[PDB]
């Protein structure tokens, strides 16, 4: 019993941490075989990063202008190349510590732990979720751009963001490790508009079935409610509508707990039309959604 | 900027984790150097559990009754003590692994990491604080005990905690690395009562230290308040008495936002007396107590 905001164990994504140096800029690189991905930014200097022209600043660096450091080694560059905003260094010497890895493109209100680092060595790791909106609200400093983010299936480290910005909001924005960012965002020092952003209502749903797993059930009550209904409630509260996909995906905690989806709704529709009434819910005072069914699932079983 | 629930990066201890089982338990094992550390308790049955005599029991256990393996490799067990609650199995082989390590015992209010495993695999990583009454609130299943505790100064891994039991109020209770309990708690099957609880005063200061200076600033007010004053405040609504000492803690992100820790102790006391009113402070709706002032200077630093 208990739960808890848990992140994968992040030894696998340390050893691939590197640093990244070119000019003046450092920050972190991630080493996979040959090939070190990082953001295209370590090529800018405080002129260039308003608009740059990263075509023509790739064009003045030559290989043995990417300084890359794993630690104490430094890793010899026989070759670059930028696609979408990360740049991919080709390097002479595999990582022996490169993990069994997959490249994945997360969808809005799927979760991950993020390995902050910086000078290519790790920090810390927390779990967050990448918000309907496409940014993600994590704890990065200056230096911190290259640290990524992932899942883990036993043994396959599934890479799922590379971090490349703070936004003047203070929120955050990056890409796939193949260089596209989510969301609408840029690669430039300009004000950019992250869309209106909502509550992961399937996330929400499926940490009600974790506070009932694990003892905090005073929210129940003798009401249900319909699709339609809840959605209107949603609509109001700024929820993602609710679909019969992410009833599906709540089936197995619906399963275990004996409580129907619809009814855990009508739970979750008068705490939103009634709050807390200053009463937590697994420690925390309101509607946590950065738990999704699966999370739920992994951490009630106890998956390695 | 942003601020997080953040844990250490956990690959060091990944590297100590180890299977241990005796008879029809297993449990988690720590591997450090040629020695495994695990719960006593791993020597018990299902009758046993209410008051076993540990002494008796391990009488009747050899070296070849303790399995240990790490991964799929099997270690041989070569000599096995017990020291309090835990058993040290001395094996033939040192850990190529180890980390450079501490063992220490912490103080109530400090925080640490917790890797929690099952049959000696890592399965997630979390942050929390020991209780002031010496429980953790964790997020432990059957399987969970051995999984431990620490902390990281750059290289060093400080073990501080080793996970034995669920309290039956779904509370954590363990030992220190020498397997000394914390708190009152014995290793047997038997209601216990975990000391009146409270919140860890020092460590809110700090948060709400950590909020101004990553921009939730609207709970800073026109007041100043004296440590007597404050105290009778903690005093009603259950918060540790503040010391000088603590100040003298908090003097740093003190001196970093320039506003004095007894205004800092103004705006908690208002914070404790109206409540938040329905706003939220870093992402929470309640004063969070889990990072001390040491986590939020390195977390707002970037110290890898
Ligand atoms: C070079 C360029 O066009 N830019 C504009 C500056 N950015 C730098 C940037 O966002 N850093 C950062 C990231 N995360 C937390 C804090 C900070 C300070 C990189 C992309
Ligand atoms: C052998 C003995 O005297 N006991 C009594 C049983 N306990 C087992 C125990 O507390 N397990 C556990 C730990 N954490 C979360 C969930 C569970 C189920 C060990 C100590």
């Amino acid at each position: 019993s208990g739960f808890r905001k848990m992140a994968f164990p992040s030894g696998k994504v340390e050893g691939c941490m590197v640093q990244v140096t070119c000019g003046t800029t450092t920050l972190n690189g991630l080493w996979l075989d040959d090939v070190v991905y990082c953001p295209r930014h370590v090529i800018c200097t405080s002129e260039d990063m308003l608009n740059p022209n990263y075509e023509d600043l790739l064009i003045r660096k030559s290989n043995h202008n990417f300084l890359v450091q794993a630690g104490n080694v430094q890793l010899r560059v026989i070759g670059h190349s930028m696609q979408n905003c990360v740049l991919k260094l080709k390097v002479d010497t595999a990582n022996p510590k490169t993990p069994k890895y997959k490249f994945v493109r997360i969808q809005p209100g799927q979760t991950f732990s993020v390995l902050a680092c910086y000078n290519g060595s790790p920090s810390g790791v927390y779990q967050c979720a990448m918000r309907p909106n496409f940014t993600i609200k994590g704890s990065f400093l200056n230096g911190s751009c290259g640290s990524v983010g992932f899942n883990i299936d036993y043994d396959c480290v599934s890479f799922c963001y590379m971090h490349h910005m703070e936004l003047p909001t203070g929120v955050h924005a990056g890409t796939d490790l193949e260089g596209n960012f989510y969301g609408p965002f840029v690669d430039r020092q300009t004000a950019q508009a992250a869309g209106t952003d909502t509550t992961i209502t399937v996330n929400v749903l499926a940490w009600l079935y974790a506070a009932v797993i694990n003892g905090d059930r005073w929210f129940l009550n003798r009401f249900t409610t319909t699709l339609n209904d809840f959605n209107l409630v949603a609509m109001k509260y700024n929820y993602e509508p609710l679909t019969q996909d992410h009833v599906d995906i709540l089936g197995p905690l619906s399963a275990q707990t004996g409580i129907a989806v619809l009814d855990m709704c009508a739970s979750l529709k008068e705490l939103l039309q009634n709050g807390m009434n200053g009463r937590t819910i697994l420690g925390s005072a309101l509607l946590e959604d950065e738990f999704t069914p699966f999370d739920v699932v992994r951490q009630c079983s106890g998956v390695t």
